[PDB]
This record gives C-alpha cells, sequence and structure tokens, in this order.
C-alpha cells in the first residue's frame, strides 16, 4: 500500500536522522549533485537503499543518498538522486520518495531536473523555474478515486520567493516525456507548438503525487543542452559539464537562502 | 475471448429480462448516474456482478447495475456505473458493456460523460453533443487484425435526431485523457491548440469498440466545470457529482426524448 | 502464454548466427524491411540466393500476412549482401517492443550498417497523392513508448540519414519527403485527430517504423525510410478513387520503388 510504505519510510528517516520531522524536501536531479556543497552542513547522510520502498537511483551522477540539513529553523530532507519511468519501474516506486518525504513532514518539495531547452535564447547551465508542466507520458501515478487538481501545481508564491534571491530567473513550461531516447527535431517543433519551453524525463509524476499528498512544489530545471534541431553555442562536453556544475553550485547557495525565507 | 464473453452476457440479459433483443444501449458516466432515476420506467435491474465479463479479476468495490427500460418503440439497456481505464484494468473491461450490448442487439450506443469545458460558449450544466474525439491515451481497445475507420464515429444522423428534441444543443470535440489527475492549465492551452472543446477521462475506447462492432454512437458530455486555469478555481470530483445530481431530472428527460426519436 | 523476456542483444546475436548458417553468408551489410503494399518491390531487388520463413529464426514472431510476407531473402546487389525482410510485426499485435525491433537488431548483428524501412501510410500534406512513394525526412513518436531500456540513450538528430535521401533523389529526383507520425493503432484516426497531427507537423501517419528507427540508430545503423501513401488520412479532401485504383496505383509504385532501391543500394 503506497501510504503505509511512505509511513514506514518516514519512521526509518526519523529514527536514523534523530529528527522527528523535516518540513522541506529537495530532490536533486542529473547535474544537481554539486548543489549539496552549498546547501549547508548535513547532520546525517544515509543510503536511500536502506529506506523502505526506495529503489536505489542508478542514473549517472545520482548519489542515491539522503541528507538531513538544518537551514535556519528548517530541517531539509535532501534526496541526492531519483529513479525514472524509463528504468521500467511502476510509478508507485517513482513517486515513493516524494510520498516518504511528505510522510516525514515535508510541506514544500523542491524538485530539480536536467532539461533540454526548447527556445534558442536559453543557455547551457541556465537555471529555469518551472511555471507549469505538460504530462506527455499517457500515465498517472494516481489510481481510481484520486482526482487531484493541478491548478498552480508549481506554487506562484515559491517562484516569487526564488526571485527575491535572483530576480533575473527565467521560467518555462516543462514537457515530461517517457524517454529514454532523445527527441527528433520534428518532435521538438511539436513540443514548442504545444507550449513547452523545457523537455525532460522526470518530475511530472512526482509533482502530481506531491500535490495529491498536500505539498507545495518549486520546480527548477538546469538546461544541459538546446533540444534536437535548435542550434546553440559550440561547447565541448567539458564546457557543458563545467557550466552545469558552476550553476548547480550557485543554485545550492540560492536554495539555502530561499529556504532559510 | 471478448466476443464470446459478450455473447454469454447477452444470453443471460435475454433470460433475466425476458426480452430477446435490446435495440439501444446507454452508458451513464460519473455525473450521469442520478439520471437513471429520471430515464423512463425500468422493468428489470440486474447486477453487472452477476453478468459474464463485466467485473475485472482485481476490481475494487461493488460492480454497477444494468436496467431494461422501454423508451417509445425501443427496449433500452442502461449501464449504471462503468469501469474506467484509470482503475488500471485491461480495456476489454472498459469496452465490455458496449460489446455485451451489441451482442444483445443494440445498434445505437448513447455514451455519456462528465467533461471540462474549453470553448468559451460552453457553460457549467450544459449538455453538449460530441462531434468528434481526440484519443490522447496512446491505447486502443482493438487487437491485431481489428481495423476500423473512425470517420463519422459520432453519427451525424443521431446528432440531427437529438436536435429534433432540442434544436439549440451545442456540439464539440472531446479529448479523452487517461486521468485520473485533472489537467494543468498548460495542458488545457495545449488541448485548445489541438482543437478540443471538452476534456474527460472516458468514452474514446467505448466509441472505437462500438464502431468496430457495427453500432452507431451518440456522445453526450455534461459540462461539470470550466477546464483547469479558465476560472483559476481548483477542480474536484465533488463538482462532477454535484452538477450530475442537480442536472439529473433534466438529463434523464433529454436522453428519454432523444432515444424516442431513434 | 508467459513472455520469456529474452535479453535483446543475445537474442539478436543468436538470430544473426542462424541467418549466417542458413544463408551461408557471414555478413549482410544492408537490410530492407518491406511493409504493407511493398511485396511488388521484392522482385526488382535481384535474384535471391536463399529464401526462408522468418518464423524459423530465433526471436522472430511471424508477420500475420502469410504468402511472401514472413520471408527472409538473401539478395546480392552490386558488391552488397542484402537481408530482405518481407513483412514485420506491429505494436498493435500486443507483443513487447523487444520483439517489434528484434528484426532490426538481428540484421545489425548480421552486419547491416544501413536499414531501409518501408511502410504504408495515410497522407496528410495537401500535395501527396494515393500511390505516391514519400521519403521519410523525420518522425513523430506518438506511442508514449520506447524500445530502449534504462541507461540506453540515443540522439535522433538526422535519424533518417540526409545522405541516403540525397542518393534516393539521384535515382528519382521527383521523390517528395515528409514527417511520419507513428501511432499505436490499430484503429484509424478521427478527422479531428488528423487536424491535430497536421498542427503537430505530420505529413504521413502509420502504425510502425518509429521504434525500429530508434533501435537502428541506438545500434549504430543509418536509416532510409520510405512510405507508400495507401490513402488520404481521415477528413483529408482529394479526388474520389475506387478501391481498385488505390490498390493498383500502390502496386505499380512498389514495383518502381524496388528498382529504385536496387539502384540506390548498388551505390551505398
Ligand atoms: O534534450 C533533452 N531531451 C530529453 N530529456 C533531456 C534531459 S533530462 C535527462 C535526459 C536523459 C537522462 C536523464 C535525464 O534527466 C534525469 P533527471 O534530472 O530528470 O532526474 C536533458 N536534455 C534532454
Ligand atoms: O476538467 C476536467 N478534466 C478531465 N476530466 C474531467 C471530467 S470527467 C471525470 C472527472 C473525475 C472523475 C471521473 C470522470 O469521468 C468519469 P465519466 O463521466 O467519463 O464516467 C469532468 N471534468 C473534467
Ligand atoms: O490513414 C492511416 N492511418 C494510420 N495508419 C495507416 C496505414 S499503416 C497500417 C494500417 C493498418 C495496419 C497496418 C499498417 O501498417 C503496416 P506497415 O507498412 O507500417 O507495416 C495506412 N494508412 C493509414
Amino acid at each position: 500500500d503506497p501510504d503505509e510504505l511512505a509511513r514506514r519510510a518516514a519512521q526509518v528517516i526519523a529514527d536514523r536522522t534523530g529528527i522527528g520531522e523535516h518540513d522541506v524536501a529537495v530532490v536533486l536531479g542529473s547535474g544537481w549533485l554539486p548543489a549539496v556543497a552549498a546547501l549547508g552542513s548535513p547532520t546525517t547522510v544515509l543510503p536511500q537503499a536502506e529506506l523502505p520502498g526506495f529503489v536505489p537511483p542508478t542514473a549517472a551522477g545520482h548519489a542515491g543518498e539522503l541528507l538531513s540539513v538544518p537551514i535556519g529553523a528548517h530541517r531539509v530532507l535532501v534526496l541526492a538522486g531519483r529513479i525514472h519511468a524509463y528504468e521500467g519501474h511502476d510509478l508507485r516506486y517513482v513517486v515513493h520518495p516524494v510520498r516518504a518525504a511528505r510522510a516525514a513532514g515535508a510541506q514544500i518539495m523542491v524538485l530539480t531536473n536536467a532539461a533540454g531547452g526548447l527556445r534558442a535564447d536559453l543557455q547551457v547551465g541556465q537555471p529555469v523555474l518551472i511555471s507549469d508542466h505538460l504530462n506527455l507520458t499517457a500515465r498517472s501515478p494516481l489510481v481510481g478515486g484520486e482526482f487531484v487538481d493541478l491548478t498552480d501545481a508549481y506554487s506562484p508564491r515559491l517562484r516569487e520567493l526564488a526571485r527575491q534571491s535572483d530576480p533575473q530567473l527565467a521560467e518555462g513550461v516543462y514537457a515530461g516525456l517517457p524517454g529514454p531516447h532523445y527527441e527528433t527535431p520534428a518532435e521538438i517543433r511539436m513540443l514548442q507548438t504545444l507550449g513547452a519551453d523545457l523537455v525532460g524525463m522526470s518530475t511530472v509524476h512526482e509533482t502530481i503525487a506531491a500535490r495529491a499528498a498536500g505539498a507545495e512544489v518549486l520546480g527548477v530545471s538546469l538546461v544541459t543542452n538546446l533540444a534536437a534541431g535548435i542550434t546553440g553555442e559550440p561547447l565541448s562536453h567539458a564546457e557543458v559539464l563545467a557550466a552545469g556544475a558552476a550553476s548547480a553550485t550557485r543554485m545550492g547557495a540560492l536554495l539555502a537562502d530561499v529556504i532559510a525565507r
């Protein structure tokens, strides 16, 4: 049962961290690990694999670690790594970390990801606030009887708080696709026609599950590339990884400052 | 085998209703269930749970009802309560009511549903004829070697007969999505771009199955809410049940008067 | 009844071994998959040195179309040894995508560097005629599926090699190109769905190819895609044609396109 597995996970988290309740959770995606160094000093770090119901992250740069971090009056559950629908897991396992974080007390989820830019004026390494999403997976993490409203799924209030730390932050609609193949240029033109600004392979189900469980969501993409058929700056793979790591390191400090309110 | 479970269901329907043949079937959506109280004078009520093929092996709670209702010269099979794709069951169970009804002689399927309104002229509590659909589920109820042309899937002839009962009935394109989450405002703007007037969580597979089985389809949406991000108010299942309950007597009357014209 | 879930790479290796043994050819550098309406193309490719039933190869689900569909032919074309798969299986038949893309993976394991993937399609774009062959410039995968599993990534830029389209147009410079929308099927589209597909940039609509292209690119093969327009899509206006006119136009185009592919492959 998803709710009971979430309650068991939250019990182990409380016991292993010695913290009764974490009021904020952060899921770090691909390219986001460098944010850890700037978020704060962890009081506990443990493998996700030792938590009930957690399929260990396997994607390159997903540590598969949970960090407990004090940030002002807040106790922040940091999930360094997530699992993806393209790994073949039932969506109940994909959204279990978010349900476990809610059961551990998290009222606000920061969901981070890597994304393709669908606009030629986005830059590799640019952080982009998620204004909304397009679920283009033909799936839901919810079952019969769970009829959840996704108006303001990405809290306007949280984007406003982020812009108090960096008022220049861009925003965009994130298209969640199944993957794991990348898009054809014709698919990228279609996504622009459907009103998407960003493309990736996570987040939409985690957002739906977070809203169904009564949590507010702040979504942040790191643009790792311009999407198929959009020509962008000639960068080496080292320049792409370096630009991403520098933004992820800066965004850790920004998230710490925003969470601290 | 879907066709054989349909045939066995039709045999039991004939035996328990004492009616050899039903020429019309009505599927009542969430938001149309209360209309069963106001749709003619039912002579027989059968539990779907006692009919072959109706309940998925891992079905949740109690199955629905089937009623036999005389409406004009017609004997109507009314399916009160249905299986949705969002419950996770094979689409054979979503479309079994349509296939069982066809095997019992139904040449016309009235498929009803609740919908979010996208087109500006469509109001909460308005019945809307379905002109066409967008299947946005990436699924089909048909298996290999079952082909069907979906040109005029929603019989123009039946929409014209409905308009003899109420000549001001609007019509719109219905987008069938998986659900059960409601849409983001961004997804609603996308659906407007793709030409949807209505959004919901049923019907598209039942329509495909009906056409494949040789039945004509009338689709009727009740607008239970404006689509996400139009008012800015959140959406709830309570709105669908509330709009259905309030409209039940009107919608029952409409379905009776339209079916009488078939 | 149970699906054994064989490992794709090993099933492809074993299939390529049986293909080498039964054809007496160690390597096939080109593969051709002939879709619906494409059987007339077979004779113009050349004289086959081996013909065998697909069903006798490991991992091959037999195509449902019988006769000369469901065959593998080994055909010499210039300096090349060409693996011709007459018929395919479809996602609508309900099989796991590993079976849908297994023929392409088996062909790659037998040495195929280039895949020619042909299909039937409905025409959306105003200029397209029933019977017209159309080069695939790009695709829209509208199935919400992938034939790739966790950790397998592929860039689908130029999935349909511009080089191979240019070689096809050297053999017949009037060949049109268009974007193929791959749908699950097996129902055909409503007119409203077809107006949607036009908005999303599709010129052609069918029930195959997209997963085979993804699997081909992931395995390192170049792809040439060709649609035969068998019908105008739902709601698309055109001259009324009889069933006989439609079928005859297709068969004559398939014959010509067989000769064109023989000439193009000789220049690969
Ligand atoms: O162009 C692009 N198309 C589609 N997806 C992307 C991504 S995200 C991505 C891609 C492959 C694997 C994992 C990914 O994300 C993991 P997560 O951060 O969401 O946990 C970047 N660029 C593109
Ligand atoms: O705005 C909307 N978006 C998407 N679906 C809807 C529905 S339908 C619906 C909603 C909740 C639960 C079940 C529903 O369908 C059952 P049925 O009537 O088709 O049997 C109304 N409004 C919207
Ligand atoms: O209008 C159309 N809509 C959608 N699909 C089509 C097809 S393809 C097709 C249809 C039924 C069965 C199989 C099919 O594909 C065979 P293949 O050549 O890809 O192996 C033609 N016309 C339309």
